[PDB]
């Protein structure tokens, strides 16, 4: 049983786990065939992926570089070291201003860990509403629940947008922020299609003597690639996902001020004051070993983030979204803000007379990966009103502005398809929607259409990762 | 544009990142070369590793399979089901008594999320303390600090050894709880050489109406293959990582009760309240998007925990680690509780006069890895006096009983040196310890011919995951 | 030495201590002599004062009347009970619909006794900002300080006045409420001279679910009377001090619905949950043995609102205040909010070109006893604007209409010494006002002429509580 | 006319006599006074105030408010009272024997359970850790306590407490077991104070732990402030942060409060930096403007009166008595073969623990209260439950204050016997084994009625002959 053990664990994954093996060549074929309109999604390298599945993941190294509270982490102090270092250089960051945690596992507790390092239990937070855009990690409660469990250990108030112009409402955040006196003040969105004011958030954070925490997980990538304005230039302290935008692997980054703080803000102490709390929050505070193939692709992903090829592809990645804006509103599609600045749009579905579920229930049908999505104005956010969507992912394969006309087309197709089962639906029940929507001989028909026109135009572009010749599942 | 940066995504990692490939590379040989003891460590398939560096990674999935917020989750449903059914069979659990989740990013955050899930913030937790073999997942503070967050969102207490006969101290646990009354107990520790007696733990969280919580991290693989009593015989619920004795990717389980509890004075029905509150603690309360890639690693970790290889494995990590055990009290060495009977020991080296750091920086350079580590006994947490050493990690190279006894001896060997330096070391500072060691000529030489006699014999055995003649660093 | 005792316990305050005696004479010249405007204080019956100091302090009464956890309290609970039923019908309550606690030593704890009864520590709780006339006992912080134990372990958010009316704002209140989400909404204040909007603090908490809290302590006289709008039709609980305008012992009771509430959509009965959790907060939660003096004085004091000579000095009271306020505007004094409503004013000095320190040291040393406070604009609390005046004292004394016309005359004539003190003073600093107004000796003659004055129309009319024929301090 | 007519009306309301404006309230006083004349009270936290405390809480002191501090108020006409709150705090740290540069006092807590909250509101965060005796065991509320299914006093809501108990076996507080409790649940804050307790404390093992933890020492005093007083047991203040008392009880004054705090040098570290105490602003400030608003000043006036009496030959010589007249009453218990909590007593009470005579206390103090013997059912060790008591805890400060010496407490305790021979007798006709088959056999046994009777009649003609505290007999309304 000995040397057999040693065999099923030098063994290839096709022979130890055939069914694990099936599933990724069906997701293969998955991410070959669609349309993946998610902005939150993209498709990392191979190199990347060929880290964070190396045997960097045998190792325990709790503590820091040349810190550790375990032996033989030589190798593994090399690659955080080298993240660390690649990190800064991604944002253009002076190391003698900027230090970088790239131990938390992802976006949302890296920002737990934020609120844990700086806030003591109770105090106080603003952040985006998230029917407004925000996330959850920033905080959420309804009438009757505490969502998410930040607003359990902290004590959250959101803002909001101007409903009449789909921008952030900084006056009113402003006069809140005055009665509610926060600690800290998170600037960064889900699924806000605008810039946002970093000079405004800092405005109200001096006079507020609050943390300014961008949360720049979306943006991130375009953020490195420096074709948007950086939060660098105003926050306290940056949190990332590395996954979005960014093109790498799963995980997360806090970026903090460290040294001197400016001239009129030095007192009692002269320097900044987030370096080790932030630290010694992620461990010994809340994490224990680091995920080193997490972090090793991580180093991979920093890197790719410096080549004029990356800064090409986040040029694209605007280009596509602002052409892809463009042509949904000349198919009559309302945007929340009327545009974008960035990587994804919000459509608000009211002036079309149909609901965010019944459409993403079609887009699904024909291969459109997105999400359904409140909007401003919904009364529930049980029903949402629009669909998010955005241009990571498809860029990455090279769709480029002509191409997202295309998409645009082909959803404009499927919410036509949605209107049709609505008005063959008898009740107005979602239930009687996904009845008619399954049992209609006809509308199928056009599913099924529509299906083969999204997987033929989505086929023709090269697959990312990993090559189409050796795929199991071709047709 | 397009073409050149879809080159970059599907390159190698060789041709991409050198540096990185090169310490990968550089690992690869260090967990050949080395006695690689730390308890918590192991060497994952090559299987898991393929999975959890596959394009799974690309999805978001947002809730539970068959109920989640974004399209395109087909197949990532599939895995995460699948992961659900081979983590109950891998236990032996009956569905209908036993529920799972998956998608908990690591051993620390599982915790935090049970306590979030079942417990008011500042309601209490007893565990077993730091010093005496718990972990920082299960609170610890000092009388100035609260170094744990789980002490700073919840109100912690510790139980403790007998320190006379280095088991846990029952009776005095009991005692405890009857006057601190925690809302919740931790049955699990990372330092602890002797098994858990479950069923008197089960009896005062009956008494104390306390969750009883067994964190099962380390012995989780030695559970599974039915080599020591399981947990599940009388925990509410169960948390584990899946990096350790399982051997499988880094990860998490969280394990609990569901259905019918009991039958109340009136005849009706009571239903255990963990599924929900769990479920809705790791999303939305405190994680986002799942890592699907770790998800389909794990499944594949938890198949291979069911075979007759696996059992036998672990059957002989006991074996070893008694036989080590036996060599190290045979050579003079103490053992907290005298002796093991799991995968782990603890050397208590007060009895040869030096500490658990000066001894571990030897072990390093000599290619032994291994963790100082406070003992019973120890006045400051900032001197330990102990090493940590254990079986998994070499028994799945192939290592056996008299390997073992070798391994003994060249710890032995290497605190002959640890105490020559200190002998050598004209000051009593531990710098003046490394200066020594890094500046004696004679003891360098011992060191290094020791760190030969390490590599001849490790060498020799299997490697795990990779092969070596594609190794980069052969020599 | 057992005589030696009782002799010392049966003696008269003038036998067993003249000091006190003699300061209890010096307090009682003091209420002759003076002008009494601080509208929180009264003169309390001669009938009150001989309950409050009789032989009901001996007994220990924990618990409530029928169950006392010590026996001999049957004619203890004779008192307690008439206390609560006087209560009820001083406020010409149903006791179906209503119910009181009397044991609350006094306003502040009152408060704090219902938000234990009814919110969890850190729990929302909106009420009027401090420097726009709240009460430090509705919470109040600073930038840098807790300065109510409330905001310690609630989480508290002031409303604020319109500051161009001086009215509160009750549309800010409504759209701060939503962003907040207060569990509970406090409607009373100290230095506002209008009534409140009840029916809009109703609305509001409707809307947000949060719990009515109405505090009348400065009210409370003209309310039982029946001379100003009951928050009684709105409020789910009542707090009210019993020493202010009720004209009662120090102390304070809490009412609170109870009963029916409404029919749920299933069309059962909702009943009121708040008698029982706040008679259990007042004890066992926080306070021990009742105060049977004090409640015994206080049954005296709610048989006296009752009666009809009662209720004209209420209307007297505010007939008083409505005059005051017109003499004081036709000398050009600026009011905040433009006059009054009920039985106080807040005088605005800024356009005098003086503050409420200075004038207060002169109305000192001229025996009118007011205080110095906050008026909207204020940039420090430690630097007051205002002068805050009241008729609830010396209409009890039997002050008239025109009788405050000629208090508002003499308060004209000491804010007139006032700026001369300024002018002649050398410097900006109230260190160098006192000390030109101790060392000149023409405006000490000034001030000499007006406390004649005072003190000679005070003189004329009746002393309250005591007889002015066996004054030690006649002349 | 009738404007005029209003005012005189409400004038004359205002200065009429209670017997005048009130007769019921006035007819409820003079029964209390009755049943204060005729009978044994030996509940050890009550006792008779003073007509000179009762004149000065009953004063024109009450119309005032003066928040703030003496020369620091927030209104003004506060000369006389800052009079007499200076004056109070001078008399306060003399009734103690305390050096002013040592020690501060706050004479403004309104009673004895909101001072201990203002401490611990002043000194710890929300939820940090409180170590105080258990409730059942001789505690007290406001140091905290909670079942096991709710907590009861909210200190256990806005604080983290945890109960010491008592050493079962010999009825004194387990010191070894306290310390051993404090390493693992690291308290803040001990407080060294009891209700039930017939002992005094170790103050100086207290001390030990609390430096030890870098924990606050809380003596609370309220049962035992006027032996402290009196000089006649050892001072808390020898070892105490801070000290708490109730006004009421042993002191005899006012119902209220006293919150003592050190001041000045702690200790000079290992830096050698001076460490001062850092309780008076803290405390201060959280009495107001934290916790209280205006001061009750006409408390405060009555508390300055006792003060000062408490400071006198014949206080102390009362004192004595007290003492004096608890052992004679736990020699007469043990004479008549009563079982007594710890074996004896050292302070103002005895915890009687009625195992050994076949009945609990729930019974015994039913009958007590129809005989007018004012005593209060109690714990005692060995006890299943804390709501079936074993015990009767009596004590000497009240009758004390009426005269009664040694002689007169042989001869409350063979009164007490005489009850619990009653409640024997009223068990054993009792159909039933439980508590309400005890009541109604109680209430309807003609006979044992009668005893009962006789057994009242005894008591009230003894108490009878002793003065009454704070008025006189001849002008009470009941003389029968
Ligand atoms: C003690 N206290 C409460 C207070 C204030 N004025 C009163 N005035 C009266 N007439 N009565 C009171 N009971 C009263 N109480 C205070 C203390 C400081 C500040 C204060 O200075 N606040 C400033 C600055 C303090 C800071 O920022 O740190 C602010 O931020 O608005 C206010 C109120
Ligand atoms: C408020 N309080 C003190 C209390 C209550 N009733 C009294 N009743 C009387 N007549 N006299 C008292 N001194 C008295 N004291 C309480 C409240 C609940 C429990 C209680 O429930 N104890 C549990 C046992 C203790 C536990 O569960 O930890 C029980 O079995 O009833 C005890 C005391
Ligand atoms: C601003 C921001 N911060 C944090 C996170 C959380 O990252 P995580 O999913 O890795 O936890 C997200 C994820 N956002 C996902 C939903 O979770 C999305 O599809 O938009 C985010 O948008
Ligand atoms: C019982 C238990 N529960 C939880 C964890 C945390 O797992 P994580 O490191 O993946 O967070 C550990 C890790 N234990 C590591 C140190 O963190 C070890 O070397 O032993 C553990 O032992
Ligand atoms: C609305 C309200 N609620 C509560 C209180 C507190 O009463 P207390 O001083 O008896 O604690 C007050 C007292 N107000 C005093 C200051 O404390 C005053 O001069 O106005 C109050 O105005």
């Amino acid at each position: 049983s000995r040397s057999s053990w040693i065999k099923q664990l030098n063994a290839s994954l096709d022979e130890i786990d055939p069914e694990v093996a099936d599933i990724i060549e069906l997701e293969k074929a998955r991410q070959w065939k669609g349309f993946e309109l998610i902005p939150s999604e993209n498709f990392t390298s191979l190199s990347v992926m060929q880290a964070v599945g190396s045997v960097m993941t045998n190792k325990y190294s709790e503590g820091y570089p040349g810190a550790r509270y375990y032996g033989g982490n030589e190798y593994i102090d090399m690659a955080e070291t080298l993240c660390q270092k690649r990190a800064l250089e991604a944002f253009q960051l002076d190391p003698s201003k900027w230090g970088v945690n790239v131990q938390s596992l992802s976006g949302s507790p890296a920002n737990f860990q934020v609120y844990t390092a700086l806030l003591k239990p109770h105090e106080r937070i603003m952040a985006l509403d998230l029917p407004h855009g925000g996330h959850l990690s920033h905080g959420y409660q309804t009438d009757t629940k505490k969502i998410s469990a930040v607003s359990i250990f902290f004590e959250t108030m959101p803002y909001r947008l101007d409903e009449n112009t789909g921008y952030i409402d900084y006056d009113q955040l402003e006069k809140s922020a005055v009665l509610f006196r926060p600690k800290l003040i998170v600037a960064g969105a889900s699924a806000y299609a605008r810039l946002y004011d970093y000079a405004r958030i800092r405005k109200v954070c001096n006079k507020q003597k609050a943390v300014m925490l961008a949360d720049m997980a979306h943006i991130s990538g375009l953020v490195a690639a420096g074709v948007i304005p950086s939060p660098f230039e105003y926050a306290d302290v940056v949190t990332t996902t590395t996954h979005k935008s960014l093109r790498g692997p799963r995980g997360a980054m806090i970026f903090f001020r460290k040294g001197l703080k400016e001239i009129n803000k030095q007192g009692k102490e002269v320097m900044y004051d987030y370096e080790d709390r932030i630290n010694q929050a992620v461990f010994p505070g809340l994490q224990g070993g680091p995920h080193n193939h997490t972090i090793t692709g991580l180093a991979v992903a920093l890197k790719q983030a410096r080549t004029p090829e990356y800064k090409a592809y986040q040029d694209q990645v605007l280009r596509n979204c602002s052409k892809f804006a463009e042509t949904l509103l000349a198919k009559g599609y309302d945007l929340v803000s009327g545009g974008t600045d960035n990587h994804l749009v919000l459509v608000n579905l009211k002036n079309k007379g149909i609901d965010g579920s019944r459409v993403e229930k079609v887009l699904e049908l024909v291969h459109i990966a997105a999400n359904k999505n409140t909007v401003p104005g919904d009364v529930s956010a049980m029903v949402p009103g629009g669909i998010r969507m955005g241009t990571p992912a498809l860029t990455s394969r090279g769709f480029i502005e002509e191409d997202f006309a295309k998409v645009a087309e082909y959803f404009d197709l499927a919410v036509k398809i949605a209107l049709k089962i609505k008005a063959e639906s008898q009740g107005t029940k979602l239930k009687d929607f996904v009845a008619t929507m399954q049992s209609n001989e006809k509308l199928q028909s056009e599913m099924s259409k529509l299906r083969e026109m999204v997987e033929e135009y989505a086929k023709q572009f090269p697959t990312i990762g990993f090559e189409k010749e050796t795929m199991r599942y071709k047709e």
